[PDB]
């Protein structure tokens, strides 16, 4: 029993994790095969904040002005190229550390795993979800680009984040492994912002049928609602809507409690209306909606890697 | 910016787990150098939940009883012993991953981040505090015993916790990796309860200062307040008594934010006694007490192993 924020664990991440420098700049490279990848922001000098054109910037590099280093092993490296805001950078040395892995792009409302990095090396990591407004409620300082997200299934690692930025309101951007932003962001200064966030209720829904598996279950009630009418809440409280595909997802946790999915529905109603009125649940006195139900069987069932 | 409930990376210790099997029983155990450390209670069988004698269970074992696997890798018991709660397995490999490493036994207050893993495989990563009482409020399925928690330290790891088991309001406890319970606890089936639990003052007061670093401010008010008049509120709220070696941790945070920390432990009464009245700090509705100063200037400033 309990229940708590689990990441997946990171080994498998921190052998690839490597520093590349150009010029004054310095932040993460992920090293994978004979390639390290990292944001071509790297490339940046303090004459070019406002709009930088980035295919000018690297034309005018050669392979000798990019210092990877692994641990204290330099890399060298023997050929560079730009994908979207993501540099690959050819080394001469395959990662003998490489795991099993695939690059992914996750929908709004999937979790992650980050692996905090500064300077090549490892500091932490934690769990985040990628929010509807494609930003990440992330723990960076400077010096964190590049830092990666992933999930690790049977013993592949699928990377899906890579970071790049901070905006005004302390929120975090970045993109896929291919270089492509979540959201509408840009690398580049200017004054773009986090757009209005919605709660993410099929993780909200997961989050009370694994305290029920835990045997909170304060919250439940004799109702039941229909789809519409529960949306029709949902809406109000700036919560997602609710599909008949989020339905079936939750079927697997519905069955192993015998709460239909729509009966939880009418206790989250009831949640949402009234408040916890001084109760919490699995420890929390707000609903939580980082928990997608993949990961409530996960931690609930206790499968490995 | 941003604070989240950070774990250390968990590759060197994934690299030291195993699978120990004695009989029906199989758990997880700690390869370290030449000897396996795991809990004793896997000498036991259906036949002696109820005190059993572990020099007897023990001294009817050999070494041949033991299976210990390394991934696919089968590694043989050359020795056995049993210390305190621990068994000790000797086996005729070293392990190549063994990292730099000591045991310590954490006080009541500490963090550390456990790695939750089921027959030898780690399968996620996630923090913890030694409760006042004793116990920790960890994840833990049918198979997790064995498992363990850990700082990291520069490039050393200090294994501080060895699980063991679950006590009947969910929370768990274990032992030192010298085999030593935290707490009153005993490894047999009796009917042992967690103690009335406490707030651990000097985290909370922490994680209002990592608040304070990440631009939450609505909780200060203009006054200051005595130690022993901090203690007198702390103690109606079953919070643990405010030390002076606790003020002095507190120095770092104190004179990064500029707060003296009486006069944190004003603003802190007044939570206390008048509660949030909806606000939020740092993304939760009560007080976070699982985050010690150190752990609030790791994660604030960035260190890194
Ligand atoms: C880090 O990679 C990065 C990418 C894009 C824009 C910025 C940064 C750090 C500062 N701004
Ligand atoms: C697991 O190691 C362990 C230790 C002590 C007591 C028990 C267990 C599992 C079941 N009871």
């Amino acid at each position: 029993s309990g229940f708590r924020k689990m990441a997946f664990p990171s080994g498998k991440v921190e052998g690839c994790m490597v520093q590349v420098t150009c010029g004054t700049t310095t932040l993460n490279g992920l090293w994978l095969d004979d390639v390290v990848y990292c944001p071509r922001h790297v490339i940046c000098t303090s004459e070019d904040m406002l709009n930088p054109n980035y295919e000018d910037l690297l034309i005018r590099k050669s392979n000798h002005n990019f210092l990877v280093q692994a641990g204290n092993v330099q890399l060298r490296v023997i050929g560079h190229s730009m994908q979207n805001c993501v540099l690959k950078l050819k080394v001469d040395t395959a990662n003998p550390k490489t795991p099993k892995y695939k690059f992914v792009r996750i929908q709004p409302g999937q979790t992650f795993s980050v692996l905090a990095c500064y300077n090549g090396s490892p500091s932490g990591v934690y769990q985040c979800a990628m929010r509807p407004n494609f930003t990440i409620k992330g723990s960076f300082l400077n010096g964190s680009c590049g830092s990666v997200g992933f999930n690790i299934d049977y013993d592949c690692v699928s990377f899906c984040y890579m970071h790049h930025m901070e905006l005004p309101t302390g929120v975090h951007a970045g993109t896929d492994l291919e270089g492509n932003f979540y959201g509408p962001f840009v690398d580049r200064q200017t004054a773009q912002a986090a757009g209005t966030d919605t709660t993410i209720t099929v993780n909200v829904l997961a989050w009370l049928y694994a305290a029920v598996i835990n045997g909170d279950r304060w919250f439940l009630n004799r109702f039941t609602t229909t789809l519409n009418d529960f949306n029709l809440v949902a809406m109000k409280y700036n919560y997602e809507p609710l599909t008949q595909d989020h339905v079936d997802i939750l079927g697997p946790l519905s069955a192993q409690t015998g709460i239909a999915v729509l009966d939880m529905c009418a206790s989250l109603k009831e949640l949402l209306q009234n408040g916890m009125n001084g109760r919490t649940i699995l420890g929390s006195a707000l609903l939580e909606d980082e928990f997608t139900p993949f990961d409530v069987v996960r931690q609930c069932s206790g499968v490995t890697f």
